[PDB]
């Protein structure tokens, strides 16, 4: 049988098929999991790429920084995955940072009203998150995030670098609430993968500075990993999620586990 | 000679006589330092306080939140300091969090506007401000800030922590700015000093603040600042040239040690 | 079917019922994988022992210190699990370390010809087995060992501190290595578990592995490896292929708490 | 006056002038402390060494292997500083790995013989020497000793790697000892200095496949440090040890503070 049989995972973050949360979710329903999936903005749009998924599973809207559709979220799940059943995971891979703080963008030039939202969306959503789920998940429940280390400053990624040193520390916290229900948090750093923003600045969307840089950064990644890193598949990050979201870590919480091919482990 | 000699700082953060910014103040000037000091709010009231230093500093209005003090802090201290006069240190000694993100409050029920007020004060400000000092700022100067370990939970600490989490990614990220001014820029992890929660609260402070001095393999006075004050110091000196984007834990060791 | 299927793993460490790796064995075999044990010094007790797993597995000695065991031990499996099978899987759950580096003795009453029997046994250990295995491994395989939180110091663990600091940096340089084959390399850091010493100690590990289960937010039971024993296998299965030279915490989450 | 003004450093590890502890005297002497060194073999070669520093200093005697040089240390220094007076310093800045365990030899064919000998002198040492002198410590005072990062792995530094992962540790348990004295036990994270084995690899004393390595880790460094870093000036790690056995630094032990330029901080 499947890693996560008769598990009810939520898994958000599908925009594209590109999406890490889109393999993920092909993963989970691949181990025998039932997804509930849930969109930002362009619902239509997903609901296109959500249709190319192994199986099919009802999708709820979610935007972290409406207030209504937070406090609403559980009873909408409830609705789709049945009164009387639980949830027994959370997938958080919401993230988001306006160009003003990530890119060519100078580091100071960002104003804040830029870095909050992006905190908001990037780190204060897994709380919130959390918050309308908590409430509605079974004991061994796992509640797991994206993340990319951020141990160490770098080019180009900046703010949102600053937004994943706090989803670290909230996941943390995260963690102290979960407890009370027997439900684990914790946090997947994964390597660059190819999306959208990041498989566009190959060609030159940001110019010869950037461009020439990431593609310096991810071409490092590879060669420091010790088991070698490709950027172009995301289904080793997509089964350490599963791991998580499994049974075969109930020990480990309020922690991170690096999905990076031992890169973060090697200097040069 | 004093530690400090003919070094300008500027340094922020007093609000009263037990601020770890009014120790820093007062050991930068005992080690013959000139400062240029910033006030947030009650200008008069920190006057007051000010007064009570070794030696009398130029006090500048600085509201981190306030994009018209930000603009115009460098040309303010350019002429509490001088025209050609240059810093050669900065000190961020700011904090802030509501009670919605930090106390007894529990830690789902802090509204953003609230958190991200803290975090704005508490993170962000910190680039901000080297921003615009960055530019009146000498080689081989030095930038530093306040942290206390975000590295695990705990209790009631909450949502500061979390910004402080933010503050030591920022740190990294302004020592690279810093950098292309011979600039370093460092976070000083302090253990906890003293500067109506109830029982869980003066449970859980004291039994926090009691494990530290334990933990301290040297100990930890909690109501002693200095020893706080004079790594804030060490920073700003010349004898730690090499080293930016850091952080210098004066906690008694206690961060080192986990019984 | 099971997390290990057609998996052939070698483990080692076990020596009484009690030991982390009877655990990782038992459940390995439960999860359907094809084992092969190793024993130190007492084959036959702990014949008696692995007879008590729910499948027969052969029983190789390995003195993690004889240079002869080493260089034969690859043949010896192959001979096992038949030649043109490979491994998939290696546990070492190897750790010793004299009283003298280790309990109520004093940390600088340990001579080093005890420290450094310890650290060979606990730390290099990991790659004399791993050079030895490495060779006779399948692509996608994975190393695995036993590691206890060095990060910070504390009392009596001492020594073995040191060694399982020492594990630590030997595991990145394993993956390095193991890379070369297609092979990951991490260590699971569990909490303390159940497997005299006077009133000083039993004050100390029962404050000590008390404050583990409040610190974790899950809690933690000393007397169940069975939570540690799972995680070594997610680690051996094919759910975790893009971590290695890594450490994952089976501990209750305590190292990331405070108080 | 100067930093160090009265205070009675015992300062090892000098064999040359190109020595990080050569620095680390040098610098001391000009900040007024009164020193005490020690050597391991060439006594000779290093009195005519250290005969060029600012000031006149006692030479003893030091191999961290022998146990008799370790029961007798103690009184000796009582002897060279004088009976009634303590020392305020103690500088380690002692290392040694056969080159079976570090450089171009393959990582799995270094014996533990060579290995235990590295990490006896590269790390249990640093205890031993505590062990000898804190007895003979004012309070106040402060045990430095040098550490290169060893958090990620690296070529060629192999097994020296895992001496100084054990030294780390070693630190934080020789800070619980330290801290019955009331003295502090810190480490001085380095980067890299041009010695003699470092300084020799340059035209290639290890090949074309190091050589154009360590080049490179080198070069990195210096890139990856947001105020750069050159390793031919062993001034400012000497500094920072002079402010670790200062006063300015009353609250810090059991740590590690980072000399590399920052470099540590920063991913690319
Ligand atoms: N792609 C990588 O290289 C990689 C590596 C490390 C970490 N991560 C993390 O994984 C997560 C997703 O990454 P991805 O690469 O799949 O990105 P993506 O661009 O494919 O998806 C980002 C998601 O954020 C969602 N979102 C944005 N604002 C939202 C809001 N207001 N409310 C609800 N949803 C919102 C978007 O709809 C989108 O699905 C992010 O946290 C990212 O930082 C990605
Ligand atoms: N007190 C401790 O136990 C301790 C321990 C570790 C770190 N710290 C850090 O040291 C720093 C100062 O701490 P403290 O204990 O002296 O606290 P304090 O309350 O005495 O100082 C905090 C300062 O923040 C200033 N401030 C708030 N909003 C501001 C704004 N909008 N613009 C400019 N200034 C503003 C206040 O005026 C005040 O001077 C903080 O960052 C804090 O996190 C304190
Ligand atoms: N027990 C705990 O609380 C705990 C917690 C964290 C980590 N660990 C680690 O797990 C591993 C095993 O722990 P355990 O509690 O099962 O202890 P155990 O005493 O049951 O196992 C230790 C094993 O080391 C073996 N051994 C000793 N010398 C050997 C040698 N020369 N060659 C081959 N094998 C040798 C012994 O035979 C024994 O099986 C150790 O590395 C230990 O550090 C244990
Ligand atoms: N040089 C660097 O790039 C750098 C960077 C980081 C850390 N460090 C550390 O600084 C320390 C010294 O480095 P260095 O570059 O000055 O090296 P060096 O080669 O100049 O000196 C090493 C010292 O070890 C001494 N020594 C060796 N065995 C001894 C023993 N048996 N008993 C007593 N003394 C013994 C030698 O006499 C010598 O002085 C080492 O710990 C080294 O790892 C150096
Ligand atoms: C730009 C530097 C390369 C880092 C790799 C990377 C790529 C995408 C990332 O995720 C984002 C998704 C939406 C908004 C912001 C970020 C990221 O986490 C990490
Ligand atoms: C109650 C928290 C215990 C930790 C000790 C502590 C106390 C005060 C702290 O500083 C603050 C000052 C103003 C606003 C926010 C934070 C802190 O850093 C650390
Ligand atoms: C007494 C130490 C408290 C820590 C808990 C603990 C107990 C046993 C440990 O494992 C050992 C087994 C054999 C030899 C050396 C170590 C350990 O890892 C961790
Ligand atoms: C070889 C890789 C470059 C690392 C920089 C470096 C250089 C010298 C180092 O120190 C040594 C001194 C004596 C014996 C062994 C080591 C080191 O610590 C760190």
């Amino acid at each position: 049988t499947g890693l996560l049989d008769g598990k009810r995972i939520l898994v958000s973050g599908i925009i594209t098929d590109s999406s890490i949360a889109f393999h993920i979710a092909r993963v989970a329903q691949e181990q025998g999991a039932q997804l509930v999936l849930t969109g930002f903005d362009r619902l239509r749009l997903i609901q296109r790429i959500t249709d190319r998924l192994p199986a099919k599973a009802p999708l709820l809207e979610l935007d972290v920084q409406n207030e209504e559709h937070l406090a609403s979220l559980a009873g909408r799940v409830t609705e789709a995955i049945g009164a009387g059943n639980k949830l027994d995971g959370v997938v958080h891979s919401i993230g988001f940072m306006p160009q003003t703080g990530m890119g060519i963008n100078p580091f100071f030039d960002a104003p804040y009203a830029d870095v909050s939202k992006g905190i908001h969306i990037s780190a204060y959503s897994y709380a919130s998150m959390a918050k309308a789920l908590l409430p509605i998940m079974n004991p061994g429940g796992s509640i797991v995030g994206m993340d990319f280390d951020p141990s160490r400053a770098m080019p180009a990624y900046n703010w949102m670098t600053v937004a994943k040193s706090a989803l670290e520390s909230v996941n943390r916290f995260v963690a102290r609430e979960a407890g009370k229900y027997g439900v684990r948090s914790n946090l997947v750093a994964a390597g660059p993968i190819r999306t959208l923003a990041m498989s566009a600045i190959v060609g030159g969307a940001l110019g010869e500075e950037a461009g020439a840089q990431i593609q310096l950064l991810e071409e490092g990644w590879d060669q420091r990993a010790p088991i070698g890193w490709n950027m172009k598949d995301a289904t080793p990050v997509a089964k350490t999620v599963c791991a998580l979201l499994s049974d075969w870590l109930p020990a480990t919480t309020g922690d991170i586990i690096y999905a990076d091919g031992g890169a973060h482990t090697q200097l040069l």
